[PDB]
DNA sequence: ACAATGCGAGCACTGCTATAGCAGTGCTCGCATAGAA
């Protein structure tokens, strides 16, 4: 018993070893040590058998920023510590105690190297992400899903499943149940909340579960037969009118007659006042007749609670379990739960096995927070096992999230497995006035953290530090201070408007003080003002924050609560905002833009908005400017569009200089940056709109949505909770309702024999008893933290506090608070034995004071400034732009994104379908559109032009492009028709081209340099195309790059190639519509005619290119366009179109690219 | 074109029955009601 204290270098690195890093111990600095010798397999005796990798050494915090930080602080260990075996000379403390330890310097040298290198593996985890790790590595084992999607829901997936237990359970129940189950809880939502603590985590013990299978209608009748069965003892027995004490009036028979009417056919457990009238008291007020049988009922509850409950959570669980599966989601619960399974179950060696190989040697940090589950896992690995060590650190004074399940039982479990202990005995970072305080404080009585297996060694201050001291308006004040309300009696009430007032006199106190250099934080001979970011607030509630916040904003002293939860949808800017995107997206409507222009943000007068009301041409200006940032935002985004506003109004530059004016622009900022993803997840901008609504009307969701915290802040008192404290260092330090207590009610407690979770679904006053002791044994760890937190002092608010009515009998159950009971040594005392206790223990480092009360608003601080600044303003200018068009220079958007999801896509077409399906399929009732034209361009991307239709081939085609199989006749029949159709003359027919002639989808780039001008473009295709005599053109502007471009099909009919493009388009009817005309007319309708001239000049280019010396008229003499439909058997140059480049346009247009 | 409970106090008043103490009926009113992969 009581630890070794610990020496880092002579730690034998062996299996099991439970280290107790008390308060600011340099926890840190032995992790990092113990981590080196690991890697260098450095020691001795106490060394481990051989040297370990990276990626060997398993190390596990609770934390994402905490896994951050000791990842962080090895890779430089590592990388010194190696620098320092290459000097092999260091001057610096550790790592001089380690060269001595090593034997060849060049070779830690290397190894090292490969340990810095190797960090971004470093087996640095949470224990949730050591989980999830091993877990989706043993698959098998663990059953697990090799692609998981990680649940956030469960908060609601727990309601809901407590629900769909209330409709499947209540619903059906007949009215004499239903009401009593109303009766225990109206709602589903009562219901959980009452068991919601439950339900997650490890299913608590149930002490005295009900019978495996007792449904709700069994119980009900045995009470009700218990009830009924009395009913009957007094409606037969009420004609005794009885006699022999005395207090009992003869006003009894207001007692009598209320039980006569209590006879109703039941329907309620609940039965009234016959605590006089039963016998078992009546003689505590022969011994008397037929009725003691109530003496029975009042002996034994009458509740359908626990049988419910135990039915609920039982189900519920399960239910929410399912529905994971079903999901196939995981939680982080489960994550670390499958786990605790898997090592569980048969299959639970090759597991165990398995873990142990990859991590020899495993540090667990912030152990005195596990669980069950964890510590389960943790030895079902590496208990008794040798080869292995497993490092366990971490501090029981300090396990304060019980809330979250961390069970310091499991601790104290695993405290008594392990027997090597070890301690850190020396406190850097504190001052010998605080360490003294502290520890004097926690030494009082044996056991202070009431709990053997928690016992307080006191601690040795840093040498250092020896020279840390706190002076204020003359001479050093104490480390530790007690403020003392007056009176015998106080109320939670009191005790914070008291209290919170007294605080806050006191930080402006420190602080003007401070700014007159009265206030110093002095090393020795060393100091300094102390700033508001010196001082500290620690709270346990979101309340008592504000309780502070308040009094202090009162004296002008800005604070802000690091433990602020709220999100930025639910304050006043998010409202006004969406007023404003209402207003823009429809400034046509008078009164929704009003009511924009009336919000704060806009900061408008009353003045203003009148005169604005009465000035018809200014009220339009002000639509006009909106209609401007809705058209902002259709194109840029709503971003673009709300920052446009604010430069305008200058809203930004307004609201800064309007108190706690910062604050609301960083949440309207905020808000933007949501309101800017939200964006690019719905296609319109109402759709937005939509999305804010919903988020202002049910918040809270996820810390993505949490209100960001301003950069001047590093200046403000800073009011945090103990818990968020952890950890935290604070030069000055207040607990201004360290008193308070609140005495735990709920029965669920930790049996002191078994260690285990118990909870008594009966308020049975042993295990409340019981419950009530874990709970301030939890307090003083609280109180432990609260203390901790201050570097040269710290004081504390206490209070002669009083909850039970009883009246003020020398009560001041102040003894029943962490630190009452450590101050008035375990007995209650009077109001005044605490004033008394108090001075008891109270020199050089603790002294008290009355709760001196003040006032003065002022923080009578004043300020200065001078704004020299300005913004880089570039000279340069935007001049051209070099982009890679492609015959879309053309076709107007609505490809927006289009021609980047496919490529490919049948971008020439487009629409919908209806009643043109007459009876008789033919190829234009063929499905339109984009998707079914690519269907056919398709077809031709690999046929055997050269051999018949395959129908097969065709059935399959269709069949799996998801048509109808009775389109193969028609279709089959259709490709066919237009291959051994006639192309221009001489033979050529796309069946007589065999592959070797073929080259299909030809993708080409065609560099222009010299800006494209659309109008000059349209000049010269003029003169040699009478299609585009048809001039409208030059619809696309300016533009300097490359030119991408597709080619359905280039063909050679041994003498000269060709330019092939299938265009499936038209709903136009029937053959009509593909006419040479009506061909001819579509062309410039859709300015194809460029295409042609493009991709021609292409070909060109190419053919010129490969064919070494090569002429156009000798070579080309091409261009088809085969509009799909409209093509029949006999009904030739219908549904084909040809045209040939004049050979003196394809020269010019050639050139005109590089001129 | 719109507001939580519940618990005892606290004191006023009303029978009794060995003026006072103990009890009980009642209505009014102040008090205390989380934590952060
Ligand atoms: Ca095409």
């Amino acid at each position: 018993d009581v630890a070794e204290t610990l020496d880092p270098l002579r730690l034998p690195l062996q299996g099991e070893r439970l280290i107790e890093a008390s308060a600011g111990t340099g926890k840190t600095f032995t992790i990092a040590a113990l981590y080196l010798r690991l890697l260098l397999g450095l020691g001795g005796s106490a060394a481990f058998p051989r040297p370990l990798t990276v990626e060997e050494l398993l190390v596990v915090t609770f934390t994402e920023a905490a896994t951050a930080e000791l990842r962080g602080r090895i890779r430089s260990n590592i990388h010194e510590l190696r620098i320092a075996c290459l000097r092999e000379t260091t001057d610096n403390p550790l790592y001089e105690r380690l060269l001595e330890e090593i034997d060849d310097k060049a070779q830690a040298a290397q190894w090292l190297l490969l340990a810095e290198r190797q960090m971004d593996e470093a087996a640095v985890f949470t224990i949730h992400g050591f989980c999830q790790r091993m877990l989706n590595l043993n698959a098998f084992e663990s059953g697990m899903l090799f692609e998981q999607q990680l649940i956030e829901d469960e908060s609601l997936l727990r309601y809901q499943a407590c629900a769909d237990f209330w409709r499947r359970h209540c619903y059906p129940l007949p009215r004499e149940i239903a009401q009593v189950v109303f009766e225990t809880w109206k709602g589903p939502q009562a219901l959980l909340r009452d068991i919601n603590r439950y339900l997650q985590g490890e299913a608590p013990v149930i002490k005295a579960p009900p019978p495996d299978d007792e449904t709700l209608a069994s119980r009900h009748a045995q009470i009700v037969a218990r009830i009924d069965t009395v009913k009957q003892q007094w409606r037969d027995a009420v004609g005794e009118l009885d006699a022999l004490e005395s207090s009992g009036i003869d006003r009894r028979k207001f007692n009598r007659s209320n039980q006569a009417k209590w006879i109703d056919k039941i329907s309620a457990w609940a039965e009234e006042e016959t605590n006089s009238y039963q016998l078992p008291e009546s003689l505590e007020k022969p011994r008397h007749p037929l009725f003691e049988a109530i003496d029975q009922l009042l002996a034994e509850p009458l509740s359908i609670r626990d049988l419910v409950i135990t039915r609920a959570l039982a189900e519920i669980r399960e239910t929410v379990a399912r529905e994971k599966r079903r999901r196939g989601e995981l939680g982080f619960d489960d994550m670390l739960s499958r786990l605790d399974s898997a090592l569980r179950s048969e299959s639970g060696e090759v597991l165990a096995a398995a873990i142990r190989t990859r991590f020899p040697v495993a540090m667990i940090d912030e152990f005195q927070d596990t669980d069950p589950q964890q510590y389960r896992i943790f030895r079902r690995i590496w208990h008794h096992q040798p080869e292995t060590a497993l490092l366990l650190i971490g501090d029981p004074k300090q396990a304060i999230y019980a809330f979250r399940g961390a069970d310091i039982f499991t601790y104290m479990k695993a405290r008594s497995e392990v027997h090597a202990h070890y301690t850190l005995d020396t406190n850097w970072r504190s001052a010998p006035g605080m360490v003294n305080s502290v520890n004097k404080l926690f030494s009082q009585t044996d056991d202070a953290f009431m709990f053997r297996e928690i016992p307080f060694i006191p601690v040795k201050s840093a040498g250092k530090n020896q020279a840390l001291r706190f002076v204020f308006k003359g001479e050093t004040q104490p480390a530790m201070k007690m403020w003392l309300m007056e009176g015998e009696s106080c109320g939670v009430g009191d005790y914070q408007s008291t209290m919170a007032q007294v605080c806050a006199a006191q930080i402006r106190d420190w602080l003007q003080a401070g700014q007159r250099g009265e206030a110093l934080l002095m090393n020795g001979d060393d100091a300094r003002p102390v700033r508001a970011s010196d001082i500290s607030v620690l709270v346990r509630s979101r309340q008592e924050a504000a309780q502070v916040r308040d009094a202090l904003t009162l004296l002008e002293i800005p604070s802000v609560y690091l433990s602020n939860r709220d999100s930025v949808f639910e304050t006043l800017e998010a409202q006004e905002m969406l007023w404003l995107l209402q207003a823009v997206m429809t400034p046509e409507r008078e009164n929704t833009l009003r009511s924009a222009l009336a919000t704060s943000m806009m900061g408008l007068n009353a003045l203003d908005i009148e005169t604005l009301n009465n000035d018809e041409h200014a009220w339009d200006v002000v639509v006009e400017e909106f209609d401007g940032y809705r058209q902002i935002w259709r194109k840029r985004g709503v971003m673009p569009m709300l920052r446009a506003l604010m430069s305008a109004r200058n809203i930004a530059e307004n609201l800064l200089a309007t108190a706690g004016g910062e604050r609301r622009l960083t949440d309207i900022l905020h808000i933007s940056e949501l309101l800017q993803e939200a964006g690019t997840q719905l296609e319109s901008e109402h759709a937005l709109v939509r999305w804010l609504s919903q988020h202002i009307l049910e918040p809270d969701s996820n810390a993505s949505s949490q209100q960001m915290r301003l950069e001047s802040d590093k200046h403000l008192v800073q009011i945090v909770t103990i818990h968020k404290s952890k950890g935290l260092e604070y030069p000055l330090v207040w607990l201004p309702f360290i008193t308070n207590f609140r005495v735990q009610e709920q029965a669920f407690y930790h049996d002191r024999h078994s260690f285990e979770a118990v909870l008594d679904l009966n308020a049975a006053p042993e295990s409340v008893d019981l419950a009530e002791a874990e709970r301030l044994a939890e307090d003083l760890r609280l109180l432990y933290v609260a203390l901790t937190r201050s570097v040269w002092h710290c004081s504390l608010g206490v209070a002669p506090l009083v909850r039970r009515r009883g009246d003020k009998k020398g009560d001041t159950d102040v003894h029943q608070s962490a630190l009452g009971r450590l101050l008035q040594k375990g007995e209650p005392q009077d109001a005044a034995g605490l004033r008394t206790c108090i001075e008891a223990l109270c020199d050089d480092d603790i002294a008290w004071q009355t709760a001196q009360t003040g006032d003065n608003q002022p923080w009578q601080v004043n300020d200065v400034s001078t704004a020299e600044l300005n913004a880089k303003t570039l000279q340069r200018l935007p001049g051209d732009n070099w982009r890679v068009t492609s015959y879309s220079g053309l076709q107007q958007r609505g490809h927006g994104i289009a021609q980047d999801l496919m490529p490919r896509l049948d971008v020439d077409a487009a629409g919908v379908a209806s009643v043109v399906e007459e009876p008789t399929l033919t190829p234009h009732q063929f499905p339109r559109g984009a998707s079914p034209g690519t269907f056919l361009h398709s077809l031709f991307e690999d046929l055997d032009f050269t051999q018949p239709v395959d129908p097969n081939w065709v059935r399959e085609k269709l069949e799996l492009g998801g048509f109808e199989s009775q389109w193969e006749p028609v279709l089959t029949e259709w490709i066919t028709a237009v291959l051994q159709a006639p192309l221009n003359e001489t033979g050529v027919s796309l069946s007589q081209l065999s592959a070797r002639n073929k080259q299909v989808e030809m993708e080409f780039y065609l560099p222009i340099s010299e800006p494209l001008i659309a109008s000059q473009l349209d000049t010269l295709i003029r003169q040699f195309d009478p299609l585009s005599a048809g001039c409208p053109p030059l619809e696309f502007m300016q533009v300097r790059g490359m030119l991408k471009g597709f080619i359905d099909l280039v063909f050679r009919h041994e003498g000269r190639y060709y330019l092939l493009d299938y265009k499936s388009n038209w709903l136009g009817e029937d053959s009509s519509a593909y006419t040479q005309q009506a061909m001819a007319a579509a062309m410039q309708a859709h300015r194809y005619d460029l295409q042609y001239q493009l991709y021609t000049l292409a070909l060109h280019r190419y053919l010129r290119h490969r064919i070494a010396d090569y002429d156009y008229e000798h070579h080309f003499g091409g261009v088809i366009y085969l509009f799909l439909r409209g093509v029949d058997k006999e009904h030739p140059q219908q549904g084909i179109y040809t045209t040939r480049p004049n050979a003196g346009l394809i020269a010019l247009m050639d050139e005109m690219f590089a001129g």
